[PDB]
């Protein structure tokens, strides 16, 4: 069946991809109100497309809050599940 829906934990935030920057980076608007310039991991890049509007789980960096690391990308269905469960705002464009 379907993979378990991963929720954010301490030191992580949900985000929505704003734009791709290349050199394996993207700008994400995170739902704690912070824009973060995020590293995309090689393994992820190979298996999935990451595009503007995608919902992502972001690992924070203690010393650089303007930066982060993409742990995972949510599928559209998973993103709607997050919304239905109140994890991201109801008005988020999926």
């Amino acid at each position: 069946d379907k993979r378990e829906l991963v929720f954010k934990e301490e030191g992580q935030e949900y985000g929505q991809v704003q734009r791709m920057l290349g050199n394996g980076r993207l700008d994400a608007y995170c739902f704690d109100g912070q824009k973060r310039l995020c590293h995309i991991r090689g393994k992820m890049r190979k298996k999935v497309w990451v595009n503007p509007g995608d919902i992502v789980l972001v690992s924070l960096r203690d010393f650089q809050d303007s930066k982060g690391d993409i742990i995972l990308k949510y599928t559209p269905d998973e993103a709607r599940a997050l919304k239905s469960k109140g994890e991201i705002p109801e008005t988020t464009k999926i």
